């Protein structure tokens, strides 16, 4: 009974976080779990509003999350439908800002009587980069011409690719400090994210490059060049993940009846808020009004790495004047590095699955490996430009 | 089915979805149309379903027994259900005489096992010690003047005692918390930009400063009538978007947390030496992110921790942009220069225990489990202080474990 | 004692010999046997100059000098004067380029510029035991009392050094401490820096740990690009402004206000944004700022941050076909005493514009004028290269 | 004082008569006199009348200068020129070879502390330089009707014949002209371009703004609906800070190393290894990283960067880029207390040919060197030298500025 493996692990032997490994059931687990946590708070019922049952933990215990004491309910929402690249797409938008799900549903709306929005993806490549180090600059020097010329890549990229079926290696882009060289490893990952598969390749590369290099270092598997989670101007200029831009243009009644603003009030405020105030707060990357909250909302929903919101986020929203007497609006949204996947990670639960479902990109796209997280990232693309709209029209009217 | 002029009165399900069809009403009116929460969620539900290309998408998108009530007309529309977050726990957290368990909501393997980790190391080493810096959420408006020398005059009379002390007036007669501490403006031309900066109790207080912006704002055009107010928020603040004014001037709160690990705590818990994590941290976390181009980002992952007790508390997810900011220090200490210091100094941590997402149950139960849930009665602002402490120490324990992993490679 | 024998002795210098002019050539010959080509010095310039004033002040081990054209922009019709700037280049079409831009905005009826603040600083790096000890120091800077006897001790070093604020960030346990103050008409490094030394050595007084690492820890930051200089200021911060007739923009300028518009915004604001740049949303001020530095005796490695500049363009007027342009100079490094402005030839070139040494009345305004002129310039060589380019 | 209209075969004032008469500009005395130093010397008795003190132009010198070489390729306008102290710094002993490095400034103590700097390198062993990266750059920003032409131009540009083609008409436009790799960047409708490309021994700007325009016309015939909004815009990135001339380069990337005994740290630099970089990490990697600093990792690259630079002819208003740097310090050696140093400068915007290097007094400087001109057998190869010797001589500086600090 619970009273008797309470007793049991009391008995410092098994630590609360080895009863996914005793007890025969996940969900008691957790149960016993909360038991053993609540006797060390200052407030021993603080648990009592913290969900944990009738939940699928087959699939988070050993692959998601560790000393699970239940599950976070976040409320979504629904914004569309998004009249993206001549197709309607019901947007789920997992968040506890309010008004944030309906102003995003207004810019859906504006978008959608203006013949809707297209989108591109300009590039696509996860990366890692770590940091290797030589005994001399000379040395280090060497091995980024090695690295550089046709043969020493494609000894790499062999080595590289070798680790999966999804690994392509595009392009290796080297940066020298004294003895330290940093390489970042760019490459597709079919649906997945791709951090975990580039890191496989990552090793067997860098092993390959030691044969060559004896002397070499491998300090760490991440030097922060990649970069992963940390804002950089490295993925802002090269990329990171999926490069997408959009676009849509607003008819000047449209601006007017459903906006509640002009268009030329509308470019005035982007102009001075999300170009010159940026630049004034000294901003890398950040050159919109709040991409942050679309892109957020859209991975708790979705199953994504919320995490990578730090660079998925970085975003340029550009505003003109459009049409036969300038009154309609142009707008354009560039995103660099949205780091997203289908299949993988927090994508592989059910609650997840069905708001990727829901746009119609749940796991591998079987036909075409990668479309699914293509299409997902023209999604977000598409939403952080009618959020863009939406709270740009509400700043302008005042 | 029943035919729509019978419907009218106050029905069935399949009635009401060929009321909404019909007079044609959004399916977020329907709060305001049915009897219980659920059942306007089961509806737009149904409404969504047949637009789907899988109708059966929302099959496992749980939507049953929650509490809606606190939702409705305050953290979401067009609700359809809620998302399930796993939380998990690391701890004990020993930090500044005190023992923390640490909720973390994240789909990331292995993330609250490192997290874990870390405390160990650091309770093993006699506990973190942290301290509160700076205190203050911040709103920068861009207004404009006819000329650049208007705008110039504009800020030099900001900048007398009798011009901040009529802006601060107007400014905290907004609310109790509204405490104008100081202005920074900068120009551009004819625009200004003019970043209000105030404590607002255990509230993050974006709502509380956007008030008093406001009506700080009005005050001012009364002395200057040919200024327009642009945008109550010109980018200047910054909120949500990376910027080096978060980091080098401070937003919300700014806190620093330090511990030292005895040598043989880094060789049996943390599985590496003194001097390998410091040459991984001066490498990666300074050289490495230099070479990037970072700004605010010299840490190696303080996203993942600050990312998951925000989800786990409440906070606002979207602010893991400014508030991840971080310099992870790491240095040579004790009689023979074997046992670790290590520092984490996080200038922008945008938090509160008031308000938003703090205002729903379960996300109550976790800041509860810190001790820090709703308002200070005895000490405004303490509560959020705490959570900001407790933040940087997290992140310091998470920095400690990731960098032993690293820096023991393989 | 002949040449040949001062240099034998010298193997087996103007402390020694008696003539100035003589030690250079003296050391030319000694240095000519050590490079492979020892005819290559005879076309660097070394007589008829008084290096007087810069021995034991602006240069070692001099050889010579090197003569750097200086040619004129203007008149500059700025806050209803008229300037005649000075600018050295070997750039050629800079001086030309500029000094139509100047044309184009005294057609427009002059120019206005405002200085918005004044403070060189010094951002030494300090050292505590515990980040709780940096803690605790950072918090007594900030109290009025604490900064009260450190504006005292800083104070105290010289007439013209007044401590204005203090910023202060830490790094666990270092502590960076921003010291401004103005200093009248001088750059005021090394008067900065003296009154930092004091002001360290009294902060000591009250926090015996504390280990003072650098005088200097980048935080100034002095020539070195920074967001802290954008965002804060460091010496002189200036905005200008001039509103160009249609009719100007499209006879000298030869395009129009729409076309220069555009390509403002495209180039110095989404351009520059792109390419990932901190307080770089201009043109070319680096150009402007250079040659009159060079001209004027500044230091010209401070066009680093001196040359930080936002270029603003938008349409004007009663049928909006006017073009109003604006600079907006956060961080003018500038000084008319000391330094390479203690040289008569550099002397000669601030007279030029009526501002050279020190502004006996009001300590400063010597120096703000020169500020002034440069954001001046800048705007009437960023008029200029952008019509240029809108054109073609 | 001869009468105006007689004059048109006269003396100075007679000049004056008719300039102020006809109202002929300045500029025009070049062509309008037959010499050149007295077309300089009547622009100054022009312009003194037009000066609250007609007396400020006595000490600006303008005699006996070759004025030949400036007009009509340096500066316009000419009044006089400006005398910069020349200092040498040296020897700096760099991939086995000495150098006497000219350095033009005129603050105190800078020729001294760097000359202190070469001494402790040289009884080091000296330093070793590599050239990690050749090309200089040109953005120009082109605009499409929609951000989906912008893509599709920016993919064509992709392709291997995309770029073969525009590789071509971008080499046809001069000896030295080699396209390197193309980094094409989209902000909605724009396409920003960036050409990078070698040129020979010049630092490049006018070479590859002339390929470049012959590329884009290339381009404008795949897309007729393709804008030329600027032939910069703003991505080179030229005279600006940016981050992508710290990550991708720009001109020459350098990277220069050396190791300083204990004795030499202890007596040269008055000293200690752990104090140097105790100082370096603080001050040029956590401080700069305080300040918020993209590529300012060092103790003060710019002021050897300029001092060379105006010493020989380059672009001093290059100082913005070329001095990006990041200095390194660690331990080395057996007992772990000699000083490991490096400099790593990504982006030195340097030429030995053309501009300010075709004037005398600055090939001087470069000839001292040994780079002045071309290098007829490997082209390139002396600005690859020049710019060695710049990230040399920096290290030198970064040496001796942070024993200075270190000391106390
Ligand atoms: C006037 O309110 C505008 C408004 C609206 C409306 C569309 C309802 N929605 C949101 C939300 C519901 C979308 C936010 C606030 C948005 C906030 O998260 C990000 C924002 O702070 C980023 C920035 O612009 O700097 C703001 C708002 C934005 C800035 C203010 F100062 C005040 C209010
Ligand atoms: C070798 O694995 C190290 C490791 C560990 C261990 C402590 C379990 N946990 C995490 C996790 C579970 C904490 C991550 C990956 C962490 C990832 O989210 C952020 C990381 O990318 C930040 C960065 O350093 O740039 C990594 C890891 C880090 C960098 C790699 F290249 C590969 C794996
Ligand atoms: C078409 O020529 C434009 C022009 C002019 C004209 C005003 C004569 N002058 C200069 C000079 C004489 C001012 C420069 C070149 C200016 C150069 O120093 C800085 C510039 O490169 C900064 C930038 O805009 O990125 C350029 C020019 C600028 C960029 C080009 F691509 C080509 C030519
Ligand atoms: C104590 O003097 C150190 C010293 C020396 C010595 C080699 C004589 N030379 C110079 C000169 C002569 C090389 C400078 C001053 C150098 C100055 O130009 C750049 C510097 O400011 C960059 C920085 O360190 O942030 C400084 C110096 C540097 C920083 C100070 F705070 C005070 C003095
Ligand atoms: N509660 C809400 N849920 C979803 N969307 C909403 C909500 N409120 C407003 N919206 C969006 O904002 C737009 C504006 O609606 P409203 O404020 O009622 O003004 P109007 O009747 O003039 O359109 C709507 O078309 C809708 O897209
Ligand atoms: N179409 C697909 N795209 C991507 N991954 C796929 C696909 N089909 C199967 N997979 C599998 O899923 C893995 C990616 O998920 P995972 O290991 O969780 O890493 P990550 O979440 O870091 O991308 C791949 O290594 C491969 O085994
Ligand atoms: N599943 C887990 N949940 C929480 N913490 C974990 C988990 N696995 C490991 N840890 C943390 O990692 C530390 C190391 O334990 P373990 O991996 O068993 O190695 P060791 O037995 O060598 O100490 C533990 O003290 C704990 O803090
Ligand atoms: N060599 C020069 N020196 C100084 N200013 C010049 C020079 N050439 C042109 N300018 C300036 O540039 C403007 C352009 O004159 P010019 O080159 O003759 O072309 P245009 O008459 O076709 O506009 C003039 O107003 C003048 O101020
Ligand atoms: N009006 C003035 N403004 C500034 N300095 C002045 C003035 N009058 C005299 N001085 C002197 O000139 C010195 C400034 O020159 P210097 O010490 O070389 O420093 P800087 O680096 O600021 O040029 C001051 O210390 C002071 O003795
Ligand atoms: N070896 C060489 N390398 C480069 N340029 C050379 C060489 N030999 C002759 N030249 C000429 O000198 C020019 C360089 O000077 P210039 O055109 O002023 O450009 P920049 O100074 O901007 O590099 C080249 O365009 C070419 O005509």
């Amino acid at each position: 009974s619970d009273a008797e493996i309470i007793q049991l692990v009391n008995a410092k032997h098994i630590p609360a976080y080895k009863l996914e490994t005793l007890i025969e059931t996940h969900e008691r687990g957790v149960s016993i779990r909360r038991q053993l946590l609540s006797k060390k708070l200052s407030e021993p019922s603080s648990l009592q509003y913290l969900p944990y049952r009738d939940y699928n933990y087959s699939l988070v215990m050993g692959a998601c999350c560790e000393n699970v004491i239940g599950y976070m309910p976040i409320p979504v929402g629904v914004a569309g439908p998004l009249c993206l690249d001549e197709k309607e797409f019901q947007v789920p938008m997992a968040t506890t800002e309010g008004c944030l799900v309906a102003s995003t549903n207004r810019g859906c709306r504006a978008i959608g009587l203006g013949g809707g929005a297209s989108s591109r993806v300009l590039a696509d490549g996860m990366t890692r980069g770590p940091v290797v180090r030589l005994p001399r600059a000379c040395d280090s020097a060497e091995v980024k011409a090695w690295l550089e010329t046709s043969e020493g890549f494609a000894v790499i990229k062999e080595a590289f690719d070798s680790t999966s079926r999804f690994a392509r290696l595009q392009k290796l882009h080297t940066s020298i400090a004294g003895r330290n060289l940093y390489i970042r490893f760019q490459s597709r990952s079919g649906d997945a994210m791709g951090m975990n598969m580039i890191s496989k390749g990552t090793e067997k590369a860098l092993s390959k490059l030691h044969e060559y290099f004896p002397e070499m270092q491998i300090l760490a598997v991440s030097g922060n060049y990649c970069t992963d989670k940390k804002p950089a101007a490295i993925n802002w200029i090269e990329g990171r993940g999926k490069s997408v831009v959009c676009e849509a243009v607003i008819p000047a009644k449209v601006v007017r009846e459903v906006l509640k603003t002009t268009t030329e009030a509308m470019i005035e405020v982007n102009i001075n808020k999300n170009l010159v105030g940026s630049a004034m707060a000294g901003s890398i990357g950040g050159y919109n009004a709040h991409a942050a909250n679309i892109v957020t909302a859209i991975y708790i929903a979705c199953g994504q790495d919320a995490a990578q919101n730090v660079g998925s986020s970085n975003c340029i929203t550009l505003m003109e004047a459009s049409g036969p007497t300038n009154e309609d609006l142009y707008i354009s949204c560039t995103m660099p590095s949205i780091e997203i996947g289908t299949v993988g990670g927090g994508t592989n639960l059910l609650p997840q699955q069905a708001c990727l479902q829901m746009l119609g990109v749940q796991g591998a796209c079987k036909d075409n490996p990668g479309e699914n997280a293509r299409q997902l990232a023209r999604i977000v693309c598409g939403t952080v430009m009618a959020g863009e709209l939406s709270l740009m029209a509400a700043l302008a009217a005042g």
